[PDB]
């Protein structure tokens, strides 16, 4: 909400609550989502200043603060700030930001991560360009210094992590996407490679140097509708468990595939199916083995811009000898969600 | 405060400061409250949605941030979410919400709950329906469906929690209130049980499948005059320590009396006198003991609906020889408060 | 931002997105400020209402929320309330507020702590009165109680914070400062004294059961200029680590210089120039060495009050034999900044 709009500064409180609910067999440890509450809320603040008729500085803070955590000593399990990034945007220029904020494989991602509560599997938080992502570097272009309608383009450093663990550190690297957009068809491609940690290297799974993303995307947002895919690759950068043997580490290679589908009603319904497999190859001592594998079925009631509720079934396709000992067990969601 | 109001969708960002010290006698650790600083913040929002003439939408969130903690790595003690949830409220068939909210058996002992800092002793966070708890699921109705004024119910659905410690831990459970208020008189009943986890079971104190929670109250609430009573019991469902021995678990039966007497003088000053007892039966090795004995006397100055200062002061009636350890010592707490 | 202003209450809600990076030689474990991501986010509320024509009632929190952290298991390091108290102020006799505040010989101190990033070096937080620190009673009077102006004073009360490290606690004590301005020209005292813990005694390093701390400021703040000085003494106060035996508590008596400069162009830039030497004395094993020692060079482009970026250079003097291991190589800070 702009709760602040004075002498070319404005300013968007934003956030919302989510009753969350989790159903899935037994402990819901071998499913897609688990099982259990999973309530949360959100918090942040969208600035906007006008320094001039051409420039204007920007800055974003947004928080997530888990709601199925004790007052006691997991009070704080799974909060943790989601963005935060300040920036300044040029006339037709450019933009540049630094800061917490999404990596550069996102805007491919980003046609698929439509689903009411899951999806966009392959989009990791702290994993190089797929996902959000610390001391990031990001130039964006909009309309191509304003010569062509619908060309965009981003180009975004991502400065080294070494953080305590191999999942969420990274070293140097540099990426970018391209993307046009035409009377309701959209595509998109977006790569990025970057250095990985002495930790990582490290790690029994995952072999190399050098880390790889890359996911093309292709979306029809036009009169109601909305279709869209994605296809990418990643070399040394997917992360992964062997639960049979407690070795974690990265996939050397995966392919990846995402199909959405949704319409929305004039009245508020948004149903939703889409699919979404991710295999890995050449993991040591498995080979080839499924990461994710489902179909989902699912809706959006929306009440008003600041009122829905939504449920979301997981057809889990992976099987129950998965290799990695990835779950197999079907997961539903269902949520209620006031956003201002 | 109202921060923004448009299109049919109120926000209310609220949250105060509260420089708060307590005063016992020594180091305190045999007192009632402890001795030192206490100071504290909240912060908070509530949002109010039209969805239409009959449906509003509606959630809230509620943080608590200590303001005693140093900044280094003791800074997130006793730092967490106190509220967050969201629901709908249709006409006067009711309203139904979900997520971290108040266990439906506080609506009895809110009716005690006013002291300016301390009291409501029997009011556990996360101890199933007595109060703040996580994934339960609440319907309430207001005057009967609309039809009889002045009484209300409420029915609550509490999720198993499954936690680390069985403090903070609980099976699933149904809980129910009702209320009838008339002329500045208010009488009330609540009841709930609930499924233990396993983790419960296993402690040394408390035995049983099941917990049982139920409580009534009167109150008065006419002419700046306010005087309360409640009364209650549980089975295996307060939560207790037996410092000698430093072992934790579950009273197998409480007996707990609460009254409250205030009165609002129209320059500000609210004088407050209380008293509460909770005594124990059954305790494995011990038998019956106190967990809660004591007389208060203490009082807030209203400067306007923004400023405010109270002292309270415990007179603690438990001995020093009671069998669990409970403090025996008395409490003073000194406050000054900003809220908005 | 003032976001509500209604009855007598205004409450402002503030904050800032900073993107930060520090640049330094390898690691920069052996530098003044370390290297890497270094972002951050502020989030805070400062309330004000009218109680009537001489009293009004006040309240502040300021939270700080670190963006250079994961998603997972470190998700809160550095997150800390900075400043959480409410008050009161009346008339011309002064003002009272409680809780996590400024140490009253941060009067002083703030005369140097200019600097785009760095400088203030020893306003340490939780360290008694030279920088912030809870469970603290402030009474402040502005113009000698309406009578003489440009003549302040400050009275301060420490209650005793016995925490689980001796880097964070202290014991009771009582500060005050004076300060003079007139026309342009600033001079500034403060002093403080207070207990020392059990557990801070048992320090390897520091003997005595008394701390103090002391410091002088001259300031000249007319026509966009800004000189100052700030010269002191502290003894048993300053906290210090030897790295190569890895002996922490507090050096034994240390004496700090601190000198400013800067000019504010009309146009937005504000070039700055600082120098700063803080050496510690009578350390058991060591006896003199130098805890800061540097000369720095930066500079603050404004583009508006909402919007600004700054480099921060840190000309490190310190040796690389330093007997305490501190760091001896240079740090560069980058960052843009966006507040409201």
């Amino acid at each position: 909400a702009e709760i602040y709009n004075k002498d070319g500064n404005k300013v968007d409180l934003y956030g919302k609550a989510v009753g969350l609910h989790y159903f899935s067999k037994g402990n819901g440890e071998n499913s897609y989502g688990g099982n259990g509450d999973m309530t949360y809320a959100r918090l942040g603040f969208k600035g906007e200043t006008q320094i001039n008729s051409d420039l204007t500085g920007y800055g974003q803070w947004e928080y997530n603060f888990q709601g199925n955590n004790s007052e006691g000593a997991d009070a704080q399990t799974g909060n943790k700030t989601r963005l935060a990034f300040a920036g300044l945007k040029y006339a037709d220029v450019g933009s540049f930001d630094y800061g917490r904020n999404y990596g550069v494989v996102y805007d491919a991602l980003g046609y698929t991560d439509m689903l009411p509560e899951f999806g966009g599997d392959t989009a990791y938080s702290d994993d190089f360009f797929v996902g959000r992502v610390g001391g990031v570097a990001t130039y964006r272009n909009s309309n191509f210094f304003g010569l062509v309608d619908g060309l965009n383009f981003a180009v975004q450093y991502l400065g080294k992590n070494e953080r305590d663990t191999a999942r969420r550190s990274n070293g140097d690297g540099v990426g970018g996407s391209i993307s046009y957009e035409y009377e309701g068809f959209g595509i998109v491609g977006a790569y990025g490679a970057a250095d990985r940690t002495n930790l990582q290297e490290a790690q029994p799974l995952g072999n190399g140097k050098k880390a790889e993303q890359w996911a093309t995307g292709l979306k029809y947002d036009a009169n109601n509708i909305y279709l869209a895919a994605n296809y990418g690759e990643t070399r040394n950068a997917t992360p992964i468990t062997n639960k049979f043997t407690n070795t974690s580490g990265f996939a050397n290679k995966t392919q990846d595939v995402l199909l959405v589908a949704q319409y929305q009603f004039d009245f508020g319904l948004r149903p939703s199916i889409a699919y979404t497999k991710s295999k890995a190859k050449d993991v040591e001592g498995i080979g080839d083995v499924d990461l994710v594998n489902y179909f989902e079925v699912g809706a959006t009631y929306y009440f008003n811009k600041n009122m829905s509720t939504y449920v979301d079934y997981i057809i889990n396709q992976i099987d129950s000898d998965n290799k990695l000992g990835v779950g197999s067990d079907d997961t539903v969601a269902v949520g209620i969600v006031y956003q201002f």
